[PDB]
């Protein structure tokens, strides 16, 4: 009492220890002077020094006995000064019925972003992060949320609230140039506030049109007039506002009367991204930053508990991207290869892009291909790869927008690129922006509230799926977006949207056998191959025989075509089924099944085709059209090397209906896949269902071109109009359980590819062993959903599983 400042801050005294500002110089302050009298001006917490304090006028919050009555207690008052449990101290309790005030018949959703919180931080430092660890334990968690490319702040935040890829929402980076606008985007510029930049519909706009209000305390686009709308409450970005004030403001919004109180909220903190850059992802500063944000989340949860909203609000704790350690030894300078040239502007970092400096004049006319070829395969194990945006892997969906420079660079993990050492920051800092499948780029996601399941660890999903999920939690109709609505139904207690397989628009045409003359196709067939001598006999199949074929080749149902004006017909064979397009003189898809103990022949089958009498014969279906053709060759969808009955060559696979145009350079990849890889996959998985086909994406928009658009994209080769695929897709399907074969799976294990169809193999740097083919396949892996979008096909429509469980499977991207 006599030795303490409690009750007497700033009052003068004769009785020994002092409690006025002069005491410090004299070193005769009471031991508790700072804690009792000064600290309260600078902190938002109660402590054992402050419990029952005489109210101070300058204190940020109160711990005085009268604080509950005046309603300005520090958030931790009850826990510290009345011995009640904090939110984190309480054991998990399930939230089956929400406990909400009137106005929250639909509960609120809060989107809470920790910038640059890599998923790995929680994997390794969970023991140092009790609040986030408890949200994981009590809630719905994934070890990894996959961000969008490039893995940067504005693209990923705007992707989260729109469900769009950056190529569609238009925010592709923190610095952009738009040629059509002839303007540059910068966060320091006034162009940041120009609505022209922000495409799509953020969830706060979706919400407003359907009568819910929004409160954003910082989010990319929330301080911009998008479709003529701001959030009902928004803050002009000011990184200097302390984290505690942002959280206290959101807690004020949740106490507004129901007429003006938002349903959708955002909260954004700059940590741990800021510390990640400045000190690296493995550092004392990042540990301290992680503990600080853990405490801020705890402050929100304690605040919600005080308001009795902790079993009402749906919390989505999220991050935009991860963080990697940069190195000056892992930075590439283009001036080494190009010299100190002054005609190009190079966007530096791991997501490096190149543009002419003379814009908008030379933006399209500039010789990108020149520099592409100049920078290809210059060193062995080169750590960067030049790509024309349309040749990047389709899984990145990084090409449609004109704001994406025609020449991009793909960089290996930990590697960055600039023009020269002058035009970058510090090379040794932490960075992000790399490929969105790299481990250290993976993001945080925890869902907690009445809408979310409890104690669930979901498989990896993409942040573009979150918009639909938030719409479901708010009973909103989602705007068109790149999420698959229902793919995240497994995260929710009570899904509101039941998805249905899409309807096939035109019913399948039939391609009947027509008697016609055995023609010369100009083939020099290998003697070994037993030809088809009675076609009418060999392809007149009994209902019984067909049921056996269908069961073996379409165990999941036939791919369905969703294209508007398209006429496909089913072609049956003993080892494979196919959907043939008369309009493009080519199959859209084949389906077959390689069994564990099947044989692959090394026997030559070049310059051999057999006529299919089910379709009219065409010049492009003849060996003669391809004989010494320098511009294009051909390849088979269903592989002739695969024989079940004989050990020779499966003759039916040599039909004119099972060939697609194919560059000689691509034949190496295709030959290696069917000869070597497909055999290894069949063995390892105890059988593999295969569906392969061509892909036409001339608009490089990740979508199948219309038949109308395809009629203008045909090339003329030897005075014939031929359509040459942009890509080839493959979809492998085995069982999770290798005890079962692909016709009797309880759970499907899938692996899909969208292989670019290029005239050379410059991408793979072929010099030193066809091991490079596997690397190319992995880099160009895709979600089945990516294949569906780009082919206009829809798979697995006859699996017994509920539709949402299939959508989960189709949106999966594999890791290795
Ligand atoms: C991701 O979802 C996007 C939103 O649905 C979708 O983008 C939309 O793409 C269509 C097709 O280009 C555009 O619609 C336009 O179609 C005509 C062509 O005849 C255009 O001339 C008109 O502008 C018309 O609006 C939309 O503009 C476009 N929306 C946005 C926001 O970009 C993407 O296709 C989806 N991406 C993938 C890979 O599936
Ligand atoms: C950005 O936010 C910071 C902190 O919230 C504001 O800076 C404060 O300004 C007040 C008076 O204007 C000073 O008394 C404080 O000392 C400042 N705090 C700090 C820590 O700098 C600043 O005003 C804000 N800028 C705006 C409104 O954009
Ligand atoms: N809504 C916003 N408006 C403007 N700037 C923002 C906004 N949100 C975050 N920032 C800032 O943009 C910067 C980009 O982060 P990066 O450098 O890790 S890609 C961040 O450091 C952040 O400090
Ligand atoms: C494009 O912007 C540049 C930069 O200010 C300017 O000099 C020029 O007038 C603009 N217009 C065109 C189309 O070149
Ligand atoms: C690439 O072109 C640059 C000019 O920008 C030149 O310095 C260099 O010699 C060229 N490199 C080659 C031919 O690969
Ligand atoms: C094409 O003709 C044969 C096809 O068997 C091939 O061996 C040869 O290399 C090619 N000839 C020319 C002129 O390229
Ligand atoms: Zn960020």
């Amino acid at each position: 009492e006599v030795k303490s400042c409690k009750g007497r801050c700033f009052e003068r005294t004769f009785g020994n220890c002092r409690c006025d500002a002069a005491c410090v110089e004299l070193g005769n302050c009471c031991l508790d002077y700072q804690e009792t009298c000064i600290e309260p001006e600078h902190i938002w917490t109660c402590n054992k020094f402050r419990c029952g304090e005489k109210r101070l006028t300058r204190s940020l919050c109160a711990c005085s006995d009268d604080c509950k009555d005046k309603g300005d207690c520090c958030i931790n008052y009850s826990s510290v000064c009345q011995g009640e449990k904090s939110w984190v101290e309480e054991p998990c309790e399930s939230i089956n019925e929400p406990q909400c005030p009137a106005g929250f018949e639909t509960p609120p959703t809060l989107l809470f972003s920790l910038d640059g919180f890599r998923a790995e931080y929680l994997h390794t430092w969970g023991g140092l992060l009790p609040v986030i660890s408890k949200l994981k334990k009590c809630g719905t968690y994934t070890k990894n949320m996959r961000p969008v490319y490039p893995t940067k702040t504005f693209p990923n935040h705007y992707s989260i609230v729109t469900g769009l890829y950056p190529e569609s929402h238009g925010i592709i980076d923190n610095k952009m140039y738009d040629p059509k606008m002839n303007a540059s985007f910068s966060l320091k510029s006034k162009e940041k506030f120009n609505p022209e930049w922000y495409k799509g519909e953020p969830i706060w706009v979706t919400a407003k049109y359907q009568g819910l209000k929004s409160g954003t305390f910082f989010w990319p686009g929330s301080d911009v007039e998008i479709n003529g709308i701001f959030p009902d409450i928004y803050k002009m970005y000011n990184g200097s506002v302390p984290f505690e004030e942002r959280i206290l403001a959101v807690l004020q919004w949740l106490q507004l009367p129901k007429d003006e109180r938002p349903h959708f909220y955002t909260l954004y903190l700059e940590e741990p991204d800021s510390s990640g850059h400045s000190y690296g992802p493995v550092s004392s500063e990042v540990i301290k930053a992680l503990q600080r944000v853990d405490g801020m989340v705890g402050m929100l949860m304690d605040g919600l508990k005080e308001l009795n909203l902790h079993r009402c609000l749906n919390l989505i704790l999220i991050s935009d991207h991860g963080m990697e350690q940069g190195s000056c030894k892992k930075y590439i300078y283009l001036n080494k290869y190009l010299g100190d040239v002054k005609n190009i502007k190079v966007i530096y970092g791991p997501a490096a892009r190149l543009r002419p400096s003379d814009v908008p004049d030379k933006y399209y006319s500039f010789n990108y291909e020149g520099i592409a070829r100049n920078l290809s395969c210059r060193e062995p194990n080169q750590h960067f790869k030049p790509y024309l945006k349309h040749f990047l892997p389709k899984r990145l969906h990084f090409a449609k927008s004109d704001r994406i420079e025609p020449l991009t660079f793909y960089l290996d993990p930990q590697w960055q690129l600039a023009l020269n050492p002058s035009e970058r920051k510090y090379c040794g800092s932490g960075f992000h922006g790399s490929d969105n499948v790299f481990s250290n780029m993976q993001a945080l996601f925890v869902g907690y509230g009445p809408g979310f399941k409890h104690g669930i660890e979901a498989d990896t999903f993409e942040n573009i799926e979150v918009y639909n999920l938030m719409c479901d939690l708010l009973n909103l109709t989602p705007a068109p977006n790149n999420g698959t609505h229902g793919s995240l139904n497994h995260l929710l207690k009570n899904p509101v949207y039941t998805p249905k397989h899409p309807k096939e628009v035109h019913p399948l045409v039939q391609c009947p056998f027509t008697r016609n003359p055995r023609d010369n196709l100009g083939c020099s067939c290998n003697p070994s191959i037993l030809p088809i001598e009675d076609f009418q006999t060999q392809f007149n199949l009994t209902v019984a025989e067909e049921k056996i074929i269908k069961h073996e080749t379409l165990p999941y149902g036939r791919p369905r075509v969703l294209q508007k004006e398209n006429t496909i017909c089913l072609l049956s064979q003993h080892q494979f089924m196919s959907g043939y397009s008369q309009d493009i003189l080519m199959p859209l898809w084949t389906s077959y099944t390689v069994d564990r103990n099947d044989s692959f022949s090394t026997e030559d089958f070049s310059n051999c085709l057999y006529q299919d009498f089910r379709i009219p014969l065409s010049p492009v279906h003849k060996c003669s059209f391809y004989k010494n053709n320098t511009k294009v060759s051909y390849g088979f969808l269903s592989p002739p090397q695969l024989n079940k009955n004989s050990s020779g060559i499966y003759s039916e696979a040599l039909l004119t209906t099972n060939i697609v145009p194919m560059y000689q350079s691509f034949q190496v990849i295709w030959r290696y896949f069917h000869d070597t890889l497909l055999r290894k996959y069949a063995e390892e998985r105890n059988g593999v269902n295969v569906v392969s086909g061509p892909v036409f994406d001339f608009d490089y928009d990740g979508r199948c071109d219309s038949l109308e658009n395809l009629r203008q994209k045909r090339r003329v080769i030897r005075n014939q109009e031929i359509l040459i695929p942009t890509h080839f897709f493959i979809v492998l399907t085995s069982c999770k359980d290798t005890s079962q074969t692909p016709l009797h799976c309880e759970n499907l294990d899938t692996l899909a590819f969208i292989l670019p169809h290029r005239t050379d193999n410059s991408e793979s740097c072929v010099h030193g062993d066809s091991s490079w083919v596997e690397e190319l396949l992995m880099l160009h892996r895709a979600r089945i959903t990516d294949v569906e979008h780009i082919t206009g096909l829809s798979f697995y429509q006859q699996r017994k599983e509920p539709v949402s469980d299939i959508l989960k499977l189709k949106t999966h991207l594999p890791t290795f």
